[PDB]
């Protein structure tokens, strides 16, 4: 899975760690080896949410087959939430998540695509 | 609505509030109250926008229902430009546009999916 | 093409000039004129690949008609790899790319859409 992260936090608020304990949450909460999980965090950005510059943050969720049913997606916000809430010191008003599925044919990896390995 | 902006003017070239009057800018063309307009703006990134590294910026627009057709984008199109190369002062040709459409399905608010409220 | 490369060697640590040599390399690989190739680079993210912290690089590549096949994408990826991996100083296990198919109607060029050109 991929797990990009923008926030209007500055550096020296998002917690330290915060790209090591988010990939372990997402292994275990999206179902996959964590050796198979990627998260990429932009802090410092300038930011609006539902209107408001307050802090927020923004989560995209890119996978293979467990990104692409409602119910599937219901479950998964419900723990990146309490994740991110709670890690974050934000309001769950101040989060928003983006489901998207991908398809092998379409991750490069050690020089080749997946759909070939 | 979430529009991300991605720019290679520093942070400090780029004028103060862009965020707020972009955020109130696209509820008027993409006809969506502000409480549902989300902006990202990041700046300072080393860029080169048709082949050349001079000052540009890349616009994203995602949206459920209003980004979805060539007539829609056309129109959408025509403003954020006149918004952007006005604020950043930049020529039309230092600005590109891509339109995304989403469902419901993909969004995760409050803990949930909004397919299902 | 739209390539999004996000990293997290610190900014001084990423060659000079990477920007217009991985345009120039994107044009020769993809096949398009370079005065149709964008880059954009963001450094100094915290970022995990694979479940790891030391250096990676992740890379999305978005186009018209060209990175819409897994064979396609295959002989894409081996060039890509080979520029990144030599001009990054990183493993072939530090990087991964997504590519993106795009359409016409979703690209907006001097305030109008490709569509309409």
């Amino acid at each position: 899975p991929f797990l990009e992260l923008d926030t209007n936090l500055p550096a020296n608020r998002v917690p330290a760690g915060l790209e090591k304990r988010l990939c372990a949450a997402a292994a275990s909460i999206l179902g996959k080896p964590a050796d198979r999980v990627n998260v990429t965090v932009r802090p410092g950005l300038a930011m609006a949410l539902s209107g408001s510059t307050e802090p927020c943050a923004q989560l995209s969720i890119s996978s293979i087959g467990v990104v692409g049913t409602a119910e599937d997606n219901r479950s998964h916000s419900a723990h990146f939430f309490e994740f991110l809430t709670k890690e974050l010191a934000l309001g769950q008003d101040r989060i928003l998540i983006r489901f998207f599925p991908l398809e092998s044919w379409q991750i490069g990896k050690i020089g080749t695509v997946m759909a070939f390995l």
